[PDB]
């Protein structure tokens, strides 16, 4: 019977197994009967599965078994040994490797480590087992399988990291000895580009989804092993004393296939844990400063410098808008007006630049609708003065005088958005970045209490005035009390009501909830925030000018794409496959008296 | 065991220490028993009042406790229900956590009159902080945010037919056959029938929780508000048939207070509930001094 089997195996006894067996040779989820023995084993208390296996011999196909259940689909039996650290077993097993779990753990709670017991192994901090089952002689495990999503070993690794120190320790650890395994195993192959059905490399998955240790360790990777150099991703081109000269692989940082490392760091839509802190390593904060200052400064300086002009050719024509009459206006002979049609004409035109450039980058980047003012403050804020701009344009030639309530809007913003431009000056850039997160939330916090305030006070004072000048408002009582806040307020601006004491009481109420309490208290938050993020201010700039290379670059491949290329292609060492190892390296330099 | 207990590591080491080796033994000599249900005359188990003195440490043990001896493995609060690599999903007993037979570890710790030395830092737990989190996703969401709604119309109709009070003459007055007196009377009647309402629950909140004197105003500063706004519209109620006019004195001052005491409401967002909180310590605080 199974279940007299079943107890027997969970009993730990074979009394039961050897009884059945003279009987048996005369004769949702279907758990195997040596996947039951090994179960419900302890301290290798499960000795029936050799039995089990030597039966099923003496009478392949069964040493295969696997889960049937939508829950557990295909939980492998040498999977399971690997869980248990089973190398008797697993050793045992084997000998008697591409199975594929594809069930719901493998695919709430639960485990994703790959679909295959070398991935699985690969995911336990086990090295023995992977040593064996990747040179396992039966049928050694195939390093170069790729999952259904395409997640391989590496990619599973990378998968797994969390950041913490300890993690990254054996992440970066089991990585490198699975990479020069593979080396050794397959000098032919190159692993690393080996990507999932997204597409990403190990180092773009590593880097897009957030794991920065592992990242640094890929950007800082270096063997010096004669037949395995040409895994390397950094060189030390020389050294005389205390001074190294070394150099960087670049391999695809700086442009890769789809998305490097940078694009795909810049333009993560920050639901990723980290982004800002991610540009510290060696490698990339060299390579943005170099851009910066070799070939895209002269470019950003005069894009600001091309802003200026059009803000004030903008600002002059809006100055000296005609008046006489409604639009549109006929143009008279003088020389001024031709200046002025000049000074609507570039405006305009800037204007539906402006839009467009919103337009196409909202389709390129597709920016989510909960986080758009928290990732991009800025692309908002141009676009929706192209908006207004425009909404102008329409208005002109619709015979109406409304334009200027819109226009004007447009202007103001106009000067305002300079400040986008402060990010090439440090010391000004991150000033723009605390006004910008202070926005978001002091003001936003501040001004729901301050209205909630301001209006219950503001219609318990109107319910009392009678009149009987109209101050029987809630805009005008709205403001009169609002002017309590910039040190303009009246406390007797009306004489129409019934009882003095309780109008007074009232006002004072007002004046020490929101003047000295509210206000001082927005003073104190203020220093509070300040404090805390006078670093994530320096974080966000150099990411907000590291955003300003990528897109800089971009743009102008027409003029010059190729020209201005970082590094050199340098032959740094030998390579077996060919014998020579041409890359776009990045020389830099560095010291140090402690080694000697 | 517990009443000696003062919080300081050593002291929570060893009264956890001998209450679990005093349990054990009780349970060896005594499989049938179950000590924990005693009770003093107060009728406080050991929980309950580890829970209610203020004693944290006995608190995160008496919540953590798990045996794996075959014989008294029921003793545990807690199991771990299976684990496959560094996974391991677990269980928590919830014996008489969230309702009890008279008052459960919860019901004690919230409604502690803050003579207790720290009840803030108590929700710090495991079991508690998930239960709580999960108790407000579920279903008591929906019920906050309809109540918030609530109060926000009441307010509004509140405040439109305080706007536009008669001025013809003194209190009372004639219901013209108009439309639009018929939509104020309706205004005004719902706002009196909020009035008794929140009067009402004030006198039970103050009736079942008995509050203190000296600590009425650091203990309970919403409940009070709410109260002293009823208050005010309850004496406009009574000066509007007694034929004068200072009814608007008083009302006017409910209906600022009204507004104002929609802050109560920010505690279902952190992150406005946090101001609140501070705008509550400054003026008992700082306006003061
Ligand atoms: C293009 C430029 C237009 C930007 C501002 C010009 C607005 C004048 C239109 C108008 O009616 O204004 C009159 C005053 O305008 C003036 O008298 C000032 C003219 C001096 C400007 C010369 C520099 C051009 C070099 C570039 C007011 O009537
Ligand atoms: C001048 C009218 C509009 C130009 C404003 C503009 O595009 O901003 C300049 C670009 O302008 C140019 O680089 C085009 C310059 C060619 C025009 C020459 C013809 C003059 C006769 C500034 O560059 P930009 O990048 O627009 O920065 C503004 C903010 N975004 C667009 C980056 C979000
Ligand atoms: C119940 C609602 C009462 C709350 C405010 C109504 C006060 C009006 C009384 C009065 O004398 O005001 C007159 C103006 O009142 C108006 O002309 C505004 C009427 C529009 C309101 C319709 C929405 C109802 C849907 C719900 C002023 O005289
Ligand atoms: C409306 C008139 C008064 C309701 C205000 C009130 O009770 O606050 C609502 C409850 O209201 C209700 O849940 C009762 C809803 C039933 C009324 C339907 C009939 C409408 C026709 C809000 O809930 P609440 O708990 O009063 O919160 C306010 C402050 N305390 C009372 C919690 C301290
Ligand atoms: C507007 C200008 C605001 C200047 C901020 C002060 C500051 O400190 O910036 C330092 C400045 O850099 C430089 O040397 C290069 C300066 C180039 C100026 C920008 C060119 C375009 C100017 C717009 C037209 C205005 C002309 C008005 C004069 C007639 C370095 O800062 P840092 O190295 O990043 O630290
Ligand atoms: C008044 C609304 C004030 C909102 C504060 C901002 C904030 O940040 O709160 C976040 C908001 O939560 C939600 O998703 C659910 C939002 C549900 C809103 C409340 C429902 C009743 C509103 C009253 C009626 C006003 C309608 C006016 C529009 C016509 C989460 O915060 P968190 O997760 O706790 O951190
Ligand atoms: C805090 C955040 C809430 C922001 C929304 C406030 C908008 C109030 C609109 C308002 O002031 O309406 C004015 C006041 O109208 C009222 O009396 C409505 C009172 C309801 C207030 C609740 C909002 C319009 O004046 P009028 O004489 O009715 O014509
Ligand atoms: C959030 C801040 C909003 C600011 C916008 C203020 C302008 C809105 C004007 C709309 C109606 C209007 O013409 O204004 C007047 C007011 O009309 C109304 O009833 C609107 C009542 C809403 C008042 C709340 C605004 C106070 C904010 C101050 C800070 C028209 O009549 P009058 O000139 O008062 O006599
Ligand atoms: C545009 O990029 C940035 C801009 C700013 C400063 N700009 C603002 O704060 C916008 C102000 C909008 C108020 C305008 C109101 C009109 C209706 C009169 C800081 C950081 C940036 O990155
Ligand atoms: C109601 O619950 C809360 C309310 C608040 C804000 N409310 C107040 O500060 C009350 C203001 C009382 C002043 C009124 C004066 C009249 C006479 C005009 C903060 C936290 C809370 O938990």
């Amino acid at each position: 019977d199974r279940r007299s089997i079943f107890d027997a195996v969970a009993q730990s006894n074979c009394q039961e197994l050897e009884s059945l067996l003279p009987f048996l040779q005369r004769s949702e989820t279907g758990k195997t009967c040596l996947l039951k023995a090994m179960l419900n084993l302890h301290n290798g208390q499960n000795d029936t599965i050799a039995l089990l296996l030597d039966v099923a011999r003496k009478t392949k196909q069964f040493v295969n078994a696997s889960y049937t259940d939508s829950y557990y689909k295909g939980q492998t039996a040498l999977h399971i040994a690997i869980e248990r650290r089973n190398m008797t077993l697993v050793t045992l097993l084997v000998e008697n490797v591409q199975a594929a779990a594809n069930g719901d753990f493998f695919k709430r709670p639960g485990f994703y480590f790959g679909e295959l017991p070398l991935s699985l192994a690969a995911c336990t901090n086990q090295l023995a087992i992977v040593k064996f089952l990747l040179q396992n002689s039966w049928q050694p495990a195939d390093i170069s399988a790729r999952d259904s999503v395409g997640n391989t070993v590496l990619h599973a690794l990378v998968e797994v990291a969390d950041n913490t120190v300890d993690n990254t320790k054996f992440v970066t650890s089991m990585y490198n000895e699975i990479l020069i395994l593979g080396a050794k195993l397959h000098p032919t192959l190159k692993l690393e580009e080996i990507t999932n059905r997204k597409g990403l490399t190990p180092l773009a998955l590593a880097a897009s989804s957030g794991k920065i240790g592992v990242l640094a360790y890929i950007l800082q990777r270096e063997i010096h092993e004669p037949e395995c150099r040409h895994l390397s991703r950094k060189f030390t081109e020389w050294a005389y004393g205390p001074v190294h000269s070394s150099l960087y692989d670049l391999s695809c940082i700086d442009t890769c296939e789809k998305n490097s490392v940078l694009e795909v760091i810049a333009y993560s839509s920050s639901e990723t844990p980290n982004r800002h802190d991610m540009l510290l390593v060696e490698p990339l904060n060299r390579l943005l400063q170099d851009k910066w200052d070799r070939f895209v400064k002269r470019i950003f300086y005069f894009n600001f410098f091309v802003y200026c002009l059009y803000m004030i050719i903008f600002t002059a024509a809006a100055y000296y808008r005609p008046v006489e009459g409604l639009p549109p206006y006929k143009l008279k002979n003088t020389v001024g007006d031709y200046f002025r049609v000049t000074g609507e004409i570039l405006s305009v035109s800037g204007g539906v630049y402006f839009f467009f450039r919103g337009i196409q980058y909202f389709l390129q980047r597709r920016p989510s609708l909960k986080s758009l003012f928290v990732d991009s403050y800025s692309e908002i804020l141009f676009f929706v003065q192209s908006l207004f701009m425009l909404v102008s344009v329409v208005l002109y030639f619709s015979q109406r005088k409304e334009y200027v309530a819109s226009m004007v809007f447009s202007l103001a913003m106009g000067w305002t958005n300079m400040l986008y431009y402060t990010r090439g000056f440090q010391q000004m850039g991150i000033y723009a970045v605390m006004i910008e997160k202070m926005i978001l939330r002091d003001l936003c916090r501040f001004m729901f209490v301050y209205l909630v305030f301001l209006f219950g006070f503001s219609t318990a004072v109107v319910t009392l005035i009678e009149d009987g000048n109209s101050y029987n408002s809630l805009y005008s009582t709205c403001l009169e009390l609002f002017k309590f806040t910039i040190g303009m307020g009246d406390l007797e601006f009306t004489e129409n009501y019934d009882f003095k004491a309780v109008f007074i009481i009232l006002l004072l109420a007002y004046v020490i909830l929101t003047y000295i309490l509210l206000l001082n208290m927005l003073i104190a938050l203020m220093g509070e925030t300040v404090n805390k993020i006078a670093q994530e201010s320096k974080n966000i700039w150099k990411l907000q000018r590291a955003i300003t290379i990528l897109d800089t670059e971009k743009s102008f491949l027409k003029c010059m794409r190729k020209a201005f290329r970082s590094g050199k292609l340098l032959q740094v060492g030998f390579t077996p496959d060919g014998k020579d190892d041409y890359r776009w390296c990045f020389r830099v330099d560095e010291v140090n008296w402690t080694t000697w």
